[PDB]
């Protein structure tokens, strides 16, 4: 409703521990220093749910982080905080829970809030250089649910590190980032990105994992290609579609067969440029009429590296290929430190439509109400 706002400030916000002692941050008196990789989901209720790195000393990715979330029921004016899980606080350095994916869901009539984070604690390097495992041993990946429109979040026991573990092959696997997604025959579904072990020769591949109940998960026989690996599914008909970061063109694919073999999804494929390195981008449909049309978030980049400039809004038309930028509502260069990435969400109560999104913003989260831009996007069919 509110047209902008900041979830998490840079050096401006103080989140305490399960004891209820403060965590004291390197940002300026104590707070946490940066934050990153939001990820947003809005209820039934109209409430706005965000989540996000809440990196304590640093931007960089292997440090000591928490997931926060920040939740909204003014449409988006004001914010009430909270650390939602906390890292094992193994390493004081190193120990840490990121990069959320998120999917507002009706499981078996409960609107449930599921976010589901990387794990580690004593790696101190990038998560793609251990495939000597599988798994990697330091790794796990958890998933945490709300039953009570994202005041509190629990532990969801699953049986995910057992199916990676079963496979063999995957060192490491982490959501999509962003959001993921509730089928139309009610199913659930993660997109993931994994690292494959040492023998395996791509290193990285995506897929998804899903499931009926959230807590007995599957995972697919086939794999996708890599590329960038953080991905976005969508449904279209009888096919799910994927929208992959990659360094240049991102990429698209198409499963009609659900995850045994995928290919190149025209439409969106090779569709939008994010130059240098590529960056994390939210990719998501809204209904026109009878009709799909999918919206999509991520950086132009103008400086062609890490500072990922230019946040834009997409609009593709799945029939004919089209593409059109919508508004590039973060017109500015961002911090080469962490900067970029988005996450949109689109929801209908009853008769009302709103399209959010939520951005990296030099270390803040912000805010910003998208929903004059639905008969623009919506016309895109
Ligand atoms: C688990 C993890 O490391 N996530 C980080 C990834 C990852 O290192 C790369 O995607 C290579 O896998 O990098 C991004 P970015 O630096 O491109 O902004 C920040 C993420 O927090
Ligand atoms: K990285």
């Amino acid at each position: 409703t509110v047209e902008k706002s900041v979830v998490f400030k840079a050096e401006g916000e103080h989140f305490t521990d399960q004891k209820g002692n403060t965590i004291v941050g390197s940002g300026s008196g104590g707070t946490t220093k940066y934050f990153r990789i939001p990820a947003m989901c809005t209820t039934s209720k109209g409430t706005i749910v965000v989540f996000a790195d809440a990196r304590h000393n640093t931007a960089s990715d292997q440090s000591f982080i928490d997931t926060a979330a920040a939740r909204s029921t003014d449409g988006g004016k004001t914010w009430n905080k909270k650390i939602a899980i906390y890292n094992d606080r193994v390493n004081s350095k190193l120990s840490r829970v990121m990069d959320p994916t998120c999917i507002v869901a009706n499981i078996q009539g409960r609107e449930t809030i599921l976010v589901m984070v990387g794990k580690w604690n004593n790696n101190d390097k990038t998560w793609g250089a251990y495939r000597d495992k599988a798994p990697d041993t330091d790794w796990d990946l958890v998933l945490y649910k709300s039953t009570d429109d994202g005041v509190t979040f629990s532990k969801v026991e699953t049986n995910i590190h057992d199916i990676v573990t079963k496979n063999g092959t995957i060192s490491a696997m982490l959501g999509g980032v962003g959001s993921g997604l509730q089928l139309n025959d009610g199913k659930l579904v993660f997109p993931v990105q994994m690292v494959r072990t040492k023998n395996i020769t791509t290193v990285l591949n995506t897929s998804f994992i899903y499931s009926t109940d959230g807590i007995t998960w599957s995972l697919p026989s086939g794999y996708c290609e890599g590329f960038g690996s953080e991905n976005n599914i969508i449904e279209f008909n009888a096919s799910l579609v994927n929208n992959i970061r990659n360094s240049g063109l991102r990429r698209s694919f198409e499963t009609k067969d659900f995850g045994k073999t995928w290919t190149e999804f025209p439409p969106m494929d090779k569709k939008v440029d994010n130059r240098n390195h590529g960056v994390q981008g939210s990719t998501i449909t809204i209904p026109s009429g009878n009709k799909l049309v999918a919206a999509h978030s991520s950086a132009q980049n103008k400086n062609n590296d890490y500072t990922r400039s230019d946040i834009s809004l997409y609009a593709h038309n799945l029939y004919s290929g089209e593409v059109k930028l919508i508004d590039d509502f973060y017109p500015k260069v961002g911090n080469a430190s962490g900067a970029g990435y988005s996450c949109l969400s689109y929801r209908k109560n009853v008769d009302k439509e709103t399209l959010y999104v939520v951005y990296e913003a030099n270390g803040s989260i912000e805010f910003q109400d998208l929903s004059r831009h639905l008969p623009v996007i919506k016309s895109y069919n």
